[PDB]
């Protein structure tokens, strides 16, 4: 069967600069595990 | 020099269920060409 599986939204791969914030979710209509990212900024690196 | 770059999304890596679908831009501080993936379903599969 399919149980639902999502996670939170990662923190920021790099602590300056451009990075990825990342999760994993199975919400579509196969149920499998797929990967998601988004990318991210903390801070501009000086 | 920083001269503005983005591609088209391209078409979605997968003829049915869940793929990827990708382009490119430097719309960053440091004007560096970097990659943004979005998921993308075009059919259902089988
Ligand atoms: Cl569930
Ligand atoms: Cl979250
Ligand atoms: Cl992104
Ligand atoms: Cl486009
Ligand atoms: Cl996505
Ligand atoms: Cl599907
Ligand atoms: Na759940
Ligand atoms: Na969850
Ligand atoms: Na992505």
């Amino acid at each position: 069967n399919c149980i639902e599986q999502t996670t939170e939204w990662s923190a920021c791969s790099k602590s300056c600069g451009m990075g990825l914030s990342t999760r994993v979710t199975n919400r579509n209509l196969q149920c499998e595990m797929v990967k998601q990212t988004r990318l991210c900024m903390v801070r501009p690196c000086e």
